[PDB]
């Protein structure tokens, strides 16, 4: 229902629900 969608160095995507 909510994933996100970052791919930065030092700040990646760890939020991923449905």
């Amino acid at each position: 229902g909510v994933a996100r969608a970052v791919a930065r160095r030092g700040v990646a995507r760890a939020v991923a629900r449905r």
